[PDB]
């Protein structure tokens, strides 16, 4: 009820850059790209969501519980206001592919 759905209207494949060529970066919450806080979760903000999500201790007090719905909470927490299957899927893709220690993860593919 009330909730509509704007169809896929967006051919604007955005580019990336960062400081130049972001690779070899350590898993540090404070990247230069974290100077952007907006409703529309771009890569940086998604990687931030997962950077928070990946700490199972902190989540236990941020909202007070640990349940996988937490993804939605953290997304909406980033001024998204609108955690849809898109957001949950992307974030989930990051944390799913974000296999900690040596899982074969790319230290550059975390950017776009």
């Amino acid at each position: 009820m009330a909730h509509h759905h704007h169809h896929h209207m967006g051919t604007l494949e955005a580019q990336t850059q960062g400081p130049g060529s972001p690779e070899g970066v350590p898993p540090t919450d404070r990247f230069p790209l974290l100077a952007l806080l907006r409703r529309t979760l771009t890569e940086e903000q998604v990687q931030e969501v997962v950077a928070k999500l990946t700490d199972p201790e902190s989540s236990a007090q941020i909202d007070g519980v640990v349940s996988k719905d937490e993804i939605e909470k953290f997304i909406a927490d980033v001024t998204k206001d609108e955690p849809t299957a898109q957001d949950i899927s992307r974030v989930a893709s990051r944390l799913a592919a974000g296999g900690w220690p040596l899982a074969g993860v790319d230290s550059t593919a975390l950017n776009a």
